[PDB]
């Protein structure tokens, strides 16, 4: 067992932060910010690594693919773009959807990233086919905000829509295994998995100011978390700890313990709105990270 022992590792101020993620095994953190701007940082020694100013629209999702040194962003002039982070140099540049790019999401063993779209889809590309699109998932009837591996299965993966569903998908298979109706009427922002297999549980945010955990396996919603007072921006299961991390509009981050569905904590960063989070994939140093408003800070939790 491990106690609770907040530390403000490192935190940088800058325009509003949209996409937010850890590298596995370098101490890094991407940003994707609203002016086009993307950085990455060492938050070890507070180093920027690197910059780009990829593009003069938004970019709201980003993702290392640490074992091709890339990182992709998606960006609301409707582009996925990849560079290698160590370069700088552009790897590909092409419009996946005919609208925004809410999300994005990497397999962790085949060369496949899917991409959540206001079109109403999620779109599978293959690096390993000249980024060939292989698959569109055709079904939601809202923007797809959020899309996630299992990580327990990446043959599956959840999609969480406006359309107040999340719908889980296997890949080659054109209708979702199972449409989850979440009861959140203003929709879902958000979508995670619970990594260990002890549970089947996912955990969705709502603009409707709920966080609802779900079990996978009986389709039945096993909690429901409230506490915050505007639209709850995201809510992931902590890989290591057991707590679960959200962030709302309202300013503020929420721990709440995972089995007990109580809040531990809530965190005034001082930085607006909370838009985004990532938590380090391997538990190193327990740390997470999350963008707001006016910069990002990575806290180690204990």
């Amino acid at each position: 067992s491990m106690k609770l022992d907040i530390k403000k590792t490192f935190s940088n101020r800058s325009d509003r932060v949209a996409g937010i993620d850890f590298h596995p095994t370098e101490p890094w953190v991407l940003t994707t910010l609203y002016s086009g701007r993307v950085e990455i940082w060492n938050y070890e020694t507070q180093v920027e690594v690197r910059s780009i100013q990829v593009t003069e629209t938004p970019v709201r999702a980003g993702k290392f693919i640490a074992r091709k040194n890339w990182i992709i962003v998606g960006s609301d002039d409707f582009r996925i773009r990849v560079f290698n982070y160590n370069t700088g140099e552009k790897v590909v540049d092409f419009e996946a959807h005919p609208d925004y790019i809410r999300s994005i999401a990497v397999h962790p063993t085949k060369p496949y990233v899917l991409s959540g779209s206001d079109d109403l889809t999620v779109k599978l590309w293959n690096w390993e086919n000249n980024w060939a699109l292989e698959q569109t998932f055709e079904g939601h009837e809202h923007f797809v905000m959020c899309v996630a591996f299992n990580p327990k299965d990446p043959s599956t993966f959840a999609s969480g829509c406006l359309d107040r569903t999340v719908k889980v998908w296997s890949l080659g298979q054109s209708t979702p295994n199972f449409t989850l109706t979440t009861g959140q009427e203003r929709g879902v922002n958000y979508v995670d998995y619970y990594p260990l297999p002890d549970k089947p549980y996912m955990i969705t945010a709502s603009d409707d100011l709920t966080i609802k955990i779900w079990d996978y396996q009986t389709k039945s919603c096993v909690a429901t978390l409230e506490g915050h007072m505007s639209n709850v921006s995201f809510a992931v299961f902590h890989p290591t700890l057991p707590i679960i991390i959200s962030g709302s509009e309202d300013g503020t981050l929420k721990i709440w313990n995972s089995s007990t569905y109580k809040v531990e904590k809530t965190l005034n960063v001082g930085l607006e709105r909370s838009w985004c989070i990532a938590t380090h994939p391997t538990g190193r140093k327990n740390y997470i990270a999350s963008g707001f408003d006016n910069g990002f800070t990575v806290l180690s939790l204990g």
